[PDB]
């Protein structure tokens, strides 16, 4: 059926890569989806249909995409929904005043930013990305949305993979298409 | 003229930032465009209008976008045109067999990749990105398209900025919207 029909076709288009990006990790490459407009259309329609059914009476203001894979489908989904798109980037890339969030890893940390004036306080947003695994960048994006005094309605991911490092807690509902 | 109207309105949405990313460079941020679906669509319509005039009797097979600002509008443009999208990424990120190209800077280098199986030989391609300044990544992307034995029809950029380091030679015509 509908969302499930699209999910099925998209799953079959993924390419499996064992031991990537590290040994033991079974990677799934979604890039083939973008190479074919027929498949790309179904990816966007699947998320659009999901959001229309998940929030029939709640207004979505922005799609927040995570660098860089979330940039591949997030902006198009935003346009398809008639809403704005705002990126979360690795620190040091965005111009202007930015809110910052840190993801502490075993060794070192990952810094993320979002432009302070990009989303008004009270806005409702959906954070999107390709893969949800350890969840570091997703959790960080969540903190940034909170600093903007915006509401995180849900996270939308294309897939879930096991990067062998456990899972960081996400403080919002999660929908994973595949 | 339609494309003139789009360009003028899009230019007004840009935000200036002195000395970014480094001292002496006057940056222009196009991110506000994506925050407004009406403006975002005008950006897409502007590039569509250009390509329809530039390649009336030539089939475009793929839009190749550069990481990561090219990912913000490249996929969207691709789907709007009904063609495929393929990313060029900084080395070490893409899964699968990849072609490699190096951008030699004065005191370092930037390595780029494209998946070998992403584009069939003989395909017609348009490379897109936000800013054309030094042209380093753009030149590397051109070399990658050549390794795929594909035809580079043109480069499409949103804007041109002066990064104070000259501009590398590009082996294909260039179109800059703003």
């Amino acid at each position: 059926m509908p969302i499930a029909s699209y999910a099925q076709e998209l799953k079959l288009a993924l390419h499996q890569y064992p031991n990537f990006p590290s040994e033991g990790i079974l990677f799934e490459d979604f890039l083939p989806i973008f190479r074919n407009p027929g498949l790309f259309q179904k990816l966007i329609d699947a998320f659009k249909l999901h959001l229309e059914e998940a929030f029939p009476e709640v207004k979505i203001d922005y799609i927040v995409g995570l660098e860089s894979r979330g940039f591949l489908f997030g902006p198009t989904l935003a346009l398809a929904l008639g809403v704005g798109f705002v990126p979360v980037r690795k620190a040091g890339k965005l111009p202007g005043e930015c809110f910052k969030a840190t993801y502490e890893k075993e060794y070192g940390s990952d810094l993320f930013e979002i432009q302070k004036n990009a989303i008004p306080a009270g806005s409702n947003v959906i954070i999107v990305d390709d893969i949800i695994a350890t969840g570091g960048s997703a959790a960080a994006a969540g903190e940034l949305v909170e600093q903007l005094e915006a509401n995180l309605l849900e996270y939308n991911f294309v897939m879930e993979l096991d990067f062998l490092k456990g899972r960081s807690k996400l403080n919002a509902p999660v929908f994973t298409l595949l």
